[PDB]
């Protein structure tokens, strides 16, 4: 009865679910992905070898369901913080760059995708919120999280607002949240502690809360989503916005004059945005290991390769230092740094999923008022 039932039953896996002999390539639809496809057409040109750039949405879901198969793409770009959910569950492939290639990359980027003593990834770019703001609605962005309300009321009476940001995705919000003392989970002697979360603690509360207080306050709408706040920034409609390096290129083509700086304090103490770092994972199940290994090397980590990509979305802070040091002049990158510097790099331990779920349905709940934030928080620690 329990065997029959279930898939599992006498169940082996079909082959050649991944075409040998060429590359299919998973990335978010907010990269640069037509950039990533221009690498991936010099690939195929030097070699033969196909490349198919796709940016499915939900990918970082979908990708454990069918990679656990064996179907999926050949290579999976995203942020480190889901790829040790992904190595634990058997779908990744460790990496074996030699001590040449590993050189040319900031060490700490090679942490972010270390698993378990194996490298699971290769590190593309270092990514930090930071505050965007509207020069001509406003030549001075705020120092403080605090003067927003007094901004958002000057604003709105010119038809104007103060600022919008994906409310949707916690990972907008977190800045605020780890700001006076919030975490996720707990790194002390050389591991993460899966039973001690900081996301209902006393700094975590009151970063939430002076959320909920902006919302309940009409300065932001609490259905707000990434498109939305995107649109109203580049339309010149609000005067702030929080993102990441990939939406300036946007931001280029809209007629906003604008400025890339430090996130608003709170508390006195400096908003904390996750770091995440772009890494680029290959299919365990992949026949293609060395053709992922070559490309992924020799065309995409180098500087006509990040500069193709580079050209298409913003990477921000790149891994590669050869390629870092010629975009270090720009002001927005620095101010990526220095944010990313406040802030924490990313656990990538299986946990994360989960934790970001709970964090997800706690902000939202808590925005939207279905929940207090006492309570909220209550149910996303453990
Ligand atoms: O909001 C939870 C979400 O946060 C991070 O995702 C970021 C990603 O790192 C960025 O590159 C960009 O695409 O925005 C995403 C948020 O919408 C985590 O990496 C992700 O695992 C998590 O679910």
């Amino acid at each position: 009865w329990e065997k029959r039932m279930s898939r599992s039953s006498g169940r082996v896996y079909g082959s050649g679910k991944i075409e040998e002999g060429k590359l299919v390539i998973w990335i978010n639809g907010d990269k640069g992905y037509n950039g990533l496809a221009e690498v991936g057409k010099k690939f195929e040109k030097d070699t033969g070898i196909k490349v198919t750039v796709e940016h499915p949405d939900k990918l970082e879901e979908k990708f454990p369901q069918v990679a656990a198969t064996g179907d999926g793409p050949d290579i999976i770009f995203w942020a480190h913080d889901r790829f040790g959910g992904y190595a634990q569950s058997g779908l990744l492939a460790e990496i074996t760059p030699d001590k040449a290639f590993q050189d040319k990359l900031y060490p700490f980027t090679w942490d972010a995708v270390r698993y378990n003593g194996k490298l699971i990834a290769y590190p593309i770019a270092v990514e930090a919120l930071s505050l965007i703001y509207n020069k001509d609605l406003l030549p001075n962005p705020p120092k403080t999280w605090e003067e927003i309300p007094a901004l958002d009321k000057e604003l709105k009476a010119k038809g104007k607002s103060a600022l919008m940001f994906n409310l949707q995705e916690p990972y907008f919000t977190w800045p605020l949240i780890a700001a006076d003392g919030g975490y996720a989970f707990k790194y002390e002697n050389g591991k993460y502690d899966i039973k001690d979360v900081g996301v209902d603690n006393a700094g975590a509360k009151a970063g939430l809360t002076f959320l909920v207080d902006l919302i309940k306050n009409k300065h932001m709408n609490a259905d707000t989503d990434y498109s939305i706040a995107e649109a109203a920034f580049n339309k010149g409609e609000t005067a702030m916005t929080i993102n990441g390096p990939w939406a300036w290129s946007n931001i280029d083509t809209s007629k906003v004059n604008y400025g890339v700086t430090v996130l608003p304090t709170f508390k006195g103490q400096p908003s904390k945005p996750f770091v995440g770092v772009l890494s680029a994972g290959i299919n365990a199940a992949s026949p293609n290991k060395e053709l992922a290994k070559e490309f992924l090397e020799n065309y995409l980590l180098t500087d006509e390769g990040l500069e193709a990509v580079n050209k298409d979305k913003p990477l921000g802070a790149v891994a590669l230092k050869s390629y870092e040091e010629e975009l270090a002049k720009d002001p927005r990158i620095a101010a990526t740094m220095e944010n990313a510097q406040k802030g924490e790099i990313m656990p990538n331990i299986p946990q994360m999923s989960a934790f970001w779920y709970a964090v997800r349905t706690a902000v939202i709940n808590a925005a939207s008022g279905r929940q207090t934030v006492d309570e909220a928080l209550k149910d996303a620690q453990t």
